[PDB]
């Protein structure tokens, strides 16, 4: 769809400009004569797919929308929605540029354990609200690009697009999550709950201070192999229930699994987070030896705090109530 800048719409917005494109359709910026401020306007393209998904998002969205309490104010605020032209429009608050950008910003060397801390609580406090019983939302794309800032000057981020996201018990899709931020259970082809936006949740920390993505798989066998360097086999009891466990592991005489190998990983569970993080080697690529608040001590909880996320067992994972507990808020 061609939409011109300076294009008015209904008497009450004029399309400023083009924020980005998706799969889904168009992001603009646009001015609101109404409400006189400047929104996004989410543009779906006219094709049942999209719109049955969009559709989905602005039900997800009203939903949360009528949940007034202190922390849904970590996911972008719908401000209504219309068709225009056979398209979907969903009308939001401005935000700014996304975690992947302040990624890129850094050369990918990663921001400081004080500002990654500030988005793990932000993102915890998020997790919490989709959690609330009548809502329990899971995202289903949790990554550095679906997190924005609220202002340029500013470390307060939302959360956007509810484009993939479904209630618990409203699954559809086998096939979901990003790949680098996907969870063993979603690769492992098991029924999925909202433990698997706190794996990727994990990941993404590991990689907003580091600067490169924890586990970055060509596809989902690499995928799977760049976790298992990490964290080891994945537990038995999980690979038993698996329907795709034998596209990566295979059930040994006694009933315990071991990698299927293909031709030439570190062996499982030697590709160790202290080492990823520099622990005690003054922290990624040892580039903050030295800098206040990333000493060892800070180091430790976030690690411990990290290893809680990725657990394999969704049952077990730490939850969003008990990782704002965790030491690594503790002032
Ligand atoms: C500046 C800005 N950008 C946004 O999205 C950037 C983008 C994403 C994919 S293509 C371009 C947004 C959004 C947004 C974008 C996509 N889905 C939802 N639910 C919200 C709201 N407010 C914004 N302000
Ligand atoms: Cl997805």
């Amino acid at each position: 769809m061609i939409v011109k800048n300076g294009e008015k719409w209904m008497d009450r917005y004029e399309i400023d400009s083009l924020i980005g494109k998706g799969s889904f359709g168009q992001v603009v910026k646009a001015y609101d004569r109404v409400e006189q401020e400047w929104v996004a306007i989410k543009i779906i393209k006219n094709k049942k797919a999209f719109l049955n998904q969009a559709q989905i998002e602005v039900r997800l969205l009203e939903l949360m929308n009528k949940h007034d309490t202190e922390m849904k104010y970590y996911i972008v605020h719908l401000k209504r929605h219309f068709m225009f032209r056979n398209h979907l429009c969903l009308v939001f608050e401005m935000l700014s540029y996304n975690l992947y950008d302040l990624l890129r910003n850094t050369n990918f060397r990663g921001v400081s354990l004080n500002l990654t801390r500030k988005f793990a609580q932000q993102m915890c406090t998020a997790l919490l609200f989709l959690a609330t019983p009548e809502l329990s939302i899971i995202h289903c794309d949790l990554k550095p690009e679906n997190i924005l800032l609220c202002n340029p000057k500013r470390s307060a981020i939302k959360i956007v697009d509810f484009g993939s996201s479904c209630q618990l018990g409203q699954r559809i899709y086998q096939y979901i999550q990003s790949r680098f931020y996907r969870s063993p259970e979603v690769l492992l082809g098991m029924p999925y709950d909202l433990a698997i936006d706190m794996w990727s949740l994990g990941c993404i920390l590991v990689e907003m201070h580091t600067g490169e993505p924890l586990f970055s798989g060509a596809n989902e066998v690499d995928q799977m192999n760049k976790i298992v360097e990490v964290l080891g086999i994945p537990p038995a009891h999980i690979l038993d229930q698996a329907p795709k466990a034998r596209k990566f592991f295979e059930k040994l005489p006694d009933g315990t699994w071991n990698l299927k190998k293909t031709k030439d990983y570190k062996p499982p569970g030697t590709r160790k987070l202290h080492n990823i993080l520099g622990v005690e080697t003054g922290g990624p690529g040892g580039r903050r030896a030295g800098e206040s608040g990333h000493t060892v001590a800070d180091y430790l909880k976030f690690k411990d705090l990290i290893l809680r996320m990725l657990d394999y067992d969704p049952k077990t994972r730490i939850q969003p109530y008990y990782a704002l507990q965790h030491s690594f808020f503790k002032k």
